[PDB]
């Protein structure tokens, strides 16, 4: 799989589970297309969103439903959602990892491109 | 002021000057309507961006514009911008100020909410 | 004012206030010496750590004593402080923000760098 | 094992790899013992620092050696390294994740601690 997420919770110190997470992709009439969606593992991840042969180049916008997660543990969170928005580019190294560390003010993201 | 917005550079080690920042509140048919923009300034702020008569309660989008700051210092970088949404003084008028720092692969970003 | 260190909490969206702060610099024997030590301020701000004379070459240690402050709010966090270790003014005089978002089990830290 | 300790490149979007990594123990006398040190794969990643018998309760000291990796990409850095001091607790869970953020001014670090 060419796209994976992981979500880490800064508060307990241990992975974000059972996180919704929503992919799309950036339509050529500007709106946001459903693209593939899923929820956070026991180990804070989310794999098989897509396939290679799916995953084309396009702007891409990864969802992560934190708003949720925070009021689920009975803690009052500031963000509607974390949002990730990327170009997937066919040049770079294939395997892309959105990863995002989160706190109830707070949020941090990487991307990890690897071949 | 209740909204300002701070943005720094984690290569540099300085403000991110010059920044471009796009407001926007979500409307009552859900779309996103523009709300207010601007640039920060040599020390990475935005002052001014609305009042508090104007800054009424609702759900605000404030879209930082990485990509055209990375893509002016001559590199290449991975996200198109920082999104960051949240629901503004539904318990009544706060002050926030929006925080982000910037790599090429990654950003963090807080909230200050203070009552004036 | 040379040195600055600003602090904030990313679970409150609050300045971090009454934060201890403790700065050492490496000796000549390469022990770390005592060199100047604060508390933040109700802004999460500490100011007045040093002055330019004072705070000459060398490598320094700044101490963020973020246990001490979790469990004044009653909660039981990993790291035992945070610690920023850089070395400062090795190409003259520069102006040091050290700035640090605190979370039960993680911290981020940047180094904001000014030429006066 | 009980320890693994994982290292990002935010400039690069990549693991950092090669990264010296040293583990300390505090003391009775109030020093740092060398206890276990490695440097990171090619993931970014760095297993097998010690067992569940040698980890103990006590504080301990991870150092990354930051200031190294940036050199070598031809990158002016701010830190000398990164230091994450712990405290390892029996009633806790049992595996510690030592993660780590890097730019060349700035780092971020969590712990994931999982049974
Ligand atoms: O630095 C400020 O004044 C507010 O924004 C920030 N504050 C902290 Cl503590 C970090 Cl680590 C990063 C930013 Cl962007
Ligand atoms: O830890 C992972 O496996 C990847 O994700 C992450 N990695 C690091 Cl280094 C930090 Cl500090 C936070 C996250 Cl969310
Ligand atoms: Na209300
Ligand atoms: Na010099």
């Amino acid at each position: 799989c060419p796209l994976m997420v992981k979500v880490l919770d800064a508060v307990r110190g241990s992975p974000a589970i059972n996180v919704a997470v929503h992919v799309f992709r950036k339509a050529a009439d500007d709106t946001w297309e459903p693209f593939a969606s899923g929820k956070t593992s026991e180990s804070g991840e989310l794999h098989g969103l897509t396939t290679e042969e799916e995953f084309v180049e396009g702007i891409y916008k990864v969802e992560i439903d934190t708003k949720s997660y925070w009021k689920a543990l009975g803690i009052s969170p500031f963000h509607e959602h974390a949002e990730v928005v990327f170009t997937a580019n066919d040049s770079g190294p294939r395997r892309y990892t959105i990863a995002a560390l989160l706190s109830p003010y707070s949020y941090s993201t990487t991307a990890v491109v690897t071949n």
